[PDB]
């Protein structure tokens, strides 16, 4: 009877998504007043949501829901190959926004003159071709393959096709897409609220006669209790293999999963964005 239990939730995810990556994209593209340096960052954004979203998810209900695929053997490295993508686009993208919202900040003075229009469009590409080499080359190789004997009817044979990763492969995938992200925006967001702090300071200080917590802590705790918990038990299984089960990992990356859905809201909030917003529909 859980039939309908589970896999409905699934569909409204999936429909929550589309809806909410189609309406930011085509807020950016039909009105002039939105284009700006900042924004050309979101657009990746909300490509990269909208892609995953259209083509990880409705095929992983299926797996969910049934023993195993009806499809290839190159569809599942296909597949697999797309989810890492899509997830550390994700990622360096959300340190890129840190990045030049810290150069904003900071330094206003140089700042109008720093990000060019043409030149910033070059830096989303160096994300992407990054993240390229960690997804598809290292899958198709060899690399994703392991070597103990348990899961070669998976890697060897057809209709297997659950996950299964070497000691590196894990580790150094952790690093160069989870930990290094995190460990640039801690130091960054603290000096930007250290800035705010003095600033409200000064302002106290001139005329006798907290928003910046709040403003920074939804981004961050939505972030952090979102991916966080999936990246340790990452590395942990593979460094031992006693400790976990399987079902509570395919949990963990499905409430990872729904940070894609969860983001637009907190990363897309302005009162041109909200008028145009109102002008469609
Ligand atoms: C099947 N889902 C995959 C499995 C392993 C994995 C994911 C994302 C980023 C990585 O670096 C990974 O190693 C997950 O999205």
């Amino acid at each position: 009877v859980w039939v309908v239990g589970m896999g409905i939730v699934m569909s409204l995810i999936v429909l929550a998504i589309v809806f909410g990556n189609v309406l930011v994209i085509t807020a950016i593209a039909k009105f002039e007043r939105l284009q700006t340096v900042t924004n050309y960052f979101i657009t990746s954004l909300a490509c990269a949501d909208l892609v995953m979203g259209l083509a990880v998810v409705p095929f992983g209900a299926a797996h969910i829901l049934t023993k195993t695929w009806t499809f290839g053997n190159f569809w599942c490295e296909f597949w697999t190959s797309i989810d890492v993508l899509c997830v550390t686009a994700s990622i360096e993208t959300l340190c890129v926004i840190a990045v030049d919202r810290y150069f904003a900040i900071t330094s206003p003075f140089k700042y109008q003159s720093l990000l060019t229009k043409n030149k910033a469009r070059v830096i989303i590409l160096m994300v992407w071709i990054v993240s390229g080499l960690t997804s598809f080359l290292p899958i198709q190789m060899h690399w994703y393959r392991a070597t103990h004997q348990e899961a070669i009817n998976c890697y060897a044979e057809e209709t297997c096709c659950d996950f299964f990763t070497n000691q590196a492969y894990a580790i150094a995938s952790s690093i160069v897409s989870f930990y290094v992200p995190l460990v640039i925006m801690v130091f960054v967001y603290s000096r930007v609220f250290q800035e705010a702090k003095r600033q409200l300071q000064k302002i106290d200080k001139s005329e006798g006669r907290h928003k910046a917590l709040k403003t920074l802590g939804i981004i961050m705790g939505t972030f952090t209790l979102c991916w966080l918990p999936f990246f340790i038990v990452n590395i942990v299984h593979v460094i031992q293999d006693n400790l976990i089960r399987k079902e509570v990992y395919i949990l963990l990356n499905w409430i990872g999963y729904v940070n894609s859905g969860f983001n637009p809201l907190i990363y897309c909030r302005s009162p041109d964005f909200r008028i145009a917003f109102q002008e469609l529909l």
